[PDB]
RNA sequence: UCUUGAAGCAGCUUCCAG
């Protein structure tokens, strides 16, 4: 059914910013000579019509209450023109407040179809690398990672790394209040504070990017090459034991780089030290300089077959493994770091990677990750590698610019009728 | 039917060769 956001009444995902901009009423509005739509003003306007329809259904009508009782001055504005004019008059504290309400309204990581309509027309953390590469879209007119990976590694971080600090597992969609052309979601964040007032980001916190490599998913069999390397690591955890574990497969997660000699889009980890030898250019060089100092944190998890189901840190050590600044993950965490900074006005960012093993017949049915239980269908976690990510300001600014120009070019090509005013956007 | 090329959201997936 044709989902109309200007009406008075799956199909919830078809309430896009693309559908809003392509709509006849908006098309007739842009047709006037005086009309020069700016960003984030049009995005903020779209956010009203989206929540005037979805808001009542999804329970909380807080987004529209702020828009009407503080942005429209009690008036329940109905037409595009009035809503845009009121939205263009919004101050930064007001745009930020709407963005937070939207984030709390979409606090269900990836189960609401609102999330689907919200992502469209925005450069998301995942999609960021593609946008900076300038490759083809932004405007478009399964759980084999959520349950199987994210959940497991999240619980691992929640109960083993930060079981003392107050943490937040599920974050909503964080649209950029400064531009409205960027939007991220946080996998996990630890040591967070709450107002009165909802959640608030503190520069003394750690934001995690939960990703995991099932390349190393081995089976407890004498023959198995990965299992052989893991056993050596389990009863002797160290820098050298990790090297055997990583080079136990044909396409490894670690890569050797000469004198900062440039890596490849192979994987997320990279090592510059001798012991790991196995067999825009300038922007890459600037990033390598910043990431080659802080070591990766490696967690060897206890075997539930040996520790009566209780998975905990058997041993923890440091590895000279750094983030691949060419790989997607770096750019994904870059965009996320940029929006966190915006919602503030710094937190430490990391890539938490899980390493597993197949569940055997002799493995306990009921397993516990510190305090909370593990699903009997999912694979057993054996290792956790926490990699710090550092972003040089100059490089971060240069990249966000390239992506913004790509958004500017695509939005002007996809929507020819809209007399876009990117002079207002030029600030961010 | 597998491993070595390449390509994209994590494993798979999409085009090959031998």
């Amino acid at each position: 059914t044709p989902a109309d956001l200007f009406s008075e009444d799956a199909v919830l995902a078809s309430l896009s910013f693309s559908k809003f901009l392509k709509h006849a009423k908006v098309r007739d509005w842009c047709a006037q000579a005086k009309i020069q739509p700016s960003m984030p003003a049009l995005r903020m306007a779209y956010n009203y019509f989206l929540f005037s329809k979805v808001g009542e259904f999804i329970g909380s009508e807080d987004v529209c209450n702020f828009f009407v009782d503080r942005v429209f001055g009690g008036v329940r504005l109905l037409d595009v023109a009035s809503v845009y004019a009121a939205c263009s008059q919004m101050n930064a504290h007001q745009r930020h407040h709407i963005c937070c309400l939207v984030e709390r309204a979409t606090s269900s990581q990836s189960l609401n179809p609102v999330w689907d309509a919200l992502r469209d027309g925005i450069i998301s953390s995942s999609k960021f690398h593609w946008a900076v590469k300038q490759q083809n879209k932004i405007f478009s007119p399964p759980l084999a990672f959520g349950l199987r990976c994210e959940e497991v590694v999240k619980t691992l971080l929640a109960t083993l790394l930060h079981p003392d600090e107050t943490n937040c597992l599920d974050y909503g969609f964080m649209q950029s209040p400064q531009n409205g052309i960027f939007g991220v979601s946080l996998d996990f964040a630890a040591n967070v504070k709450t107002d009165t007032g909802r959640l608030q980001f503190d520069p003394n916190c750690k934001v995690y990017s939960i990703k995991c490599r099932f390349k190393y998913t081995f089976a407890k069999m004498e023959c198995d090459p990965i299992y052989a390397a893991y056993q050596r690591l389990y009863e002797a955890p160290g820098k050298l034991a990790l090297k055997d574990f990583f080079y136990s497969i044909s396409k490894p997660a670690v890569e050797y780089v000469g004198l900062g000699k440039l890596p490849s889009e192979s994987d997320y980890l990279v090592a510059y030290d001798q012991e790991w030898e196995a067999c825009l250019h300038n922007l890459i060089r600037e990033c390598i300089l910043h990431n080659s100092t802080t070591e990766s944190d490696v967690y060897v998890l206890t075997d539930p077959q040996d520790t009566r189901g209780q998975i905990s840190i058997k041993a923890r050590f440091k590895a000279n493994l750094f983030v691949n600044v060419r790989h997607s993950y770096f750019y994904q965490v870059l965009l996320q770091s940029s929006i966190v900074e915006e919602y503030i006005g710094s937190p430490k960012y990391y890539i938490a990677t899980g390493f597993f093993r197949k569940r055997g017949y002799q493995d306990p049915v009921n397993c516990t990750i510190g305090g909370d239980a593990l699903d009997p269908h999912v694979e057993i976690p054996t290792l956790l590698i926490v990699t710090p990510v550092y972003f040089p300001r100059g490089a971060k600014h240069r990249l966000l610019h390239q992506a913004a120009n790509f958004w500017s070019r695509s939005a002007k090509d996809t929507f020819p009728y809209i007399k876009w005013d990117f002079s207002y956007l030029s600030a961010n």
